[PDB]
């Protein structure tokens, strides 16, 4: 899966040497993810030896941060140079509707190395709470994987893609593997764009 050139945004963060966390480029020095993520410090390996590494500077946790507002913006110690391989992803400028179509891209971290793309259903943050009665359906998104699909092939942060904009961060539900039945549960970004673009300092 995940045709080559595909997926410019994706990032591999490392804590040490080894890998922590999946992550998107929303700016040439930007990097957002998961806020469980950061223990710090991290490091980035951006694009799809090596293609770019960066190291982090500011980790820029969400104010509001089981997990509530699991979100963390982290700035590359210098700007990626754009290009094919590598480019941002496009934020969300609208919320993607229960039932739309999305995709997830992941190398199998949870137990040659290649990305993985699978294709997502939006549920709706209703059909979330009969897996987990009692989750605060909040600026989420449950997202049902194709049956027969393995959930553990994704990333912790990992981006969640609807029709070429950034929908979401992965922030729990991923185990256990094995079954795609129960849904996956993402921050919904549309929601948070005053903080993300004002960290960025786009404002």
């Amino acid at each position: 899966p995940c045709a080559r050139g595909s997926q410019p945004w994706q990032v591999s963060l490392f804590n040490g040497l080894s890998f922590h966390c999946a992550g998107v480029l929303v700016d040439q020095s930007w990097v957002l993810t998961a806020a469980h993520c950061g223990n710090k410090p991290l490091w980035a390996r951006v694009g799809d030896q090596g293609e770019q590494l960066r190291r982090t500077t500011r980790s820029v946790v969400h104010p509001k941060y089981t997990d509530e507002h699991d979100l963390m913006l982290l700035k590359l110690a210098r700007p990626v140079v754009l290009g094919p391989r590598v480019r941002a992803l496009q934020l969300p400028y609208r919320c993607a509707q229960p039932g739309d179509q999305c995709q997830v891209a992941g190398w199998g971290t949870t137990a040659n190395k290649g990305l993985t793309c699978s294709s997502i259903t939006i549920l709706s943050p209703k059909e979330c709470e009969v897996f987990y009665p009692g989750v605060v359906t909040n600026n989420m998104i449950c997202a049902g994987l194709d049956r027969g699909q393995d959930p553990c092939q994704s990333d912790s942060g990992g981006p969640l893609v609807c029709d070429e904009t950034l929908q979401g961060i992965l922030s729990w539900g991923v185990y256990p593997c094995g079954s795609a039945q129960h849904p996956a549960v993402y921050t919904q970004i549309c929601k948070y764009m005053s903080w993300i673009n004002k960290v960025i300092r786009s404002n």
